[PDB]
């Protein structure tokens, strides 16, 4: 884990680093998961894998979680399910949020951004919400989805900016490549 930038939103100290989220010292990860919460490949494996030691067996959990939550077996973006982090419950992660960003496919558009906001937003509202004071995330849509890596950052950072909470206290964008996080450190730097 290596912190690449570091500034204050409010009453929230925003970082950016590069490394291996599941191993971030935050009370809650954000995994960037499809509506049907089956983590198949990406951070979405590496977080099920990470917590459960088989992908397949998060992705059950996380399915029956979203059952009893949301009394169905997808969510929208904006929606956010909780699972208890199990294996990184020893490293200090309670929870893993699980958030879904619109598949871009190299396109960008207002509707697209928006449901990218959502997906963003929910998470630190969720974290609000339980009164967890610190939590990561990963560049959603930024893997598969083919989200521009610049667009995503930028609207993370608004997302972040926008949040109105007084418990979380603490958040940090976790980028895995040291390409993605130098290319969010240029973001971050001209937006903050």
């Amino acid at each position: 884990m290596e912190v690449l930038f570091e500034a204050k939103v409010g009453d929230i100290t925003l970082k950016l680093a590069q490394g291996d989220i599941t191993q971030y010292p935050a009370k809650a990860i954000v995994n960037a998961a499809n509506k049907r919460l089956e983590h198949g490949g990406g951070v979405a494996y590496a977080i099920a894998k990470a917590c459960a030691g088989d992908a397949g067996l998060y992705t059950e959990i996380s399915k029956k979680a979203m059952r009893e939550q949301f009394g169905r077996d997808y969510i929208d973006h904006g929606e956010v399910v909780v699972t208890p982090a199990m294996n990184l419950e020893e490293r200090g992660i309670k929870y893993v949020f699980h958030t879904v960003g619109p598949i871009c496919s190299g396109m960008w558009s207002e509707e697209l951004k928006e449901k990218l906001y959502k997906a963003f937003l929910g998470p630190l509202e969720k974290a609000e919400e339980m009164g967890v004071e610190s939590i990561a995330f990963p560049a959603v849509s930024a893997g598969i989805y083919g989200c521009d890596a610049e667009k995503v950052v930028e609207t993370s950072l608004e997302a972040v900016k926008n949040f109105k909470g007084s418990a979380v206290k603490e958040v940090a964008e976790v980028h895995g490549a040291r390409k993605s996080a130098e290319v969010a450190l240029k973001v971050f730097e001209r937006s903050l």
